[PDB]
């Protein structure tokens, strides 16, 4: 029923154009990406087993021809593999096209196209700084909560090669084993606190030792002991994540056993940062590709 090859074409056809044009699917089609993708999530592992070659990509926040710029630099799917880390909507203008385009491709490319689920992705969240408000001016709210319906069902965690740990906020202090996060069940939405908070909330912190407070009142901040040695644990190499926005795109911490994504350059049209995406090959050897904001 759903023509996923028309969607895409359509959503594709303002490439190019000056930002803010939109693209008018139809709410039925919406609806079928939305029911589809859900199926998807729910038929694959929450925690994900992944192999290079493989682009990495943080948050979005419909900043959509940003995402068409990221695909036109790191290369349109099939070319390449993508693993986006969350944050899909809210705050940018375009989050509609933006998340339509995700769960197109993720649909279309099931086993080569991977999305995780970020603070966002939780109605609670999305219902004040923008999805709702998107949404409801453009269609109605029952969309609204069947995108939610969607989000609940979204994966938690990557890991890259066996070496590298993929999730949207960082570490928890109730994470000792990988099983744990592969016992979380779905559908469920976001708590206000334990292991499923904190994977997608929680923030490296250099003036901290251990665990202490986030100024985001939940979850935690973690310091580079607490990196060194979750990765020494579970034998991994490297920390990936996004959640927050760094000046360079990308930005490494504790001798760059961490590193944070942010591909969304000129954020909410206030910060100068510019967007990066993640290159990770065979060798695994990890490099970036740079995004100044225009
Ligand atoms: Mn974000
Ligand atoms: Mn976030």
């Amino acid at each position: 029923k759903l023509n996923i090859d028309s969607i895409i074409q359509r959503l594709l056809e303002v490439r190019g154009s000056k930002p803010g044009k939109n693209v008018q699917l139809q709410e039925n089609e919406i609806r079928g990406l939305c029911l589809k993708s859900r199926e998807i999530f729910l038929s694959q592992p929450i925690l994900l087993e992944l192999e290079a070659p493989l682009k990495i990509c943080g948050d979005i926040h419909g900043q959509y021809y940003d995402l068409l710029r990221l695909f036109e630099y790191g290369g349109f799917p099939p070319e390449s593999n993508y693993l986006f880390l969350g944050d899909y909507v809210d705050r940018g203008k375009q989050s509609l096209e933006t998340i339509c385009l995700l769960l197109a491709y993720k649909i279309k490319y099931p086993e080569n196209f991977f999305l995780l689920r970020g603070n966002h992705e939780c109605a609670s969240i999305n219902r004040i700084y923008g999805f709702y408000d998107e949404c409801k001016r453009r269609y109605n709210i029952k969309l609204w909560k069947t995108f939610t319906d969607c989000f609940n069902c979204l994966p938690i965690a990557a890991i890259v090669d066996e070496k590298i740990f993929c999730c949207h906020g960082g570490l928890s202090p109730d994470l000792q084993s990988m099983e744990q996060i592969r016992r979380i069940m779905r559908p469920t939405d976001v708590p206000d606190q334990g292991l499923l908070c904190d994977l997608l909330w929680s923030d490296p912190d250099k003036d901290v030792l251990g665990w202490g407070e986030n100024d985001r009142g939940v979850s935690f901040t973690f310091g580079a002991e607490v990196v060194a040695k979750f990765l020494h644990k579970h034998d991994l190499d490297l920390i990936c994540r996004a959640h927050q926005v760094v000046e360079d795109g990308y930005e490494f911490f504790a001798k760059r056993q961490l590193v944070t994504l942010f591909s969304a350059p000129n954020y909410c049209g206030e910060f100068d940062n510019a967007g990066a995406m993640m290159s990770v090959d065979e060798t695994l050897m990890c490099s970036f590709q740079i995004l100044k904001p225009a």
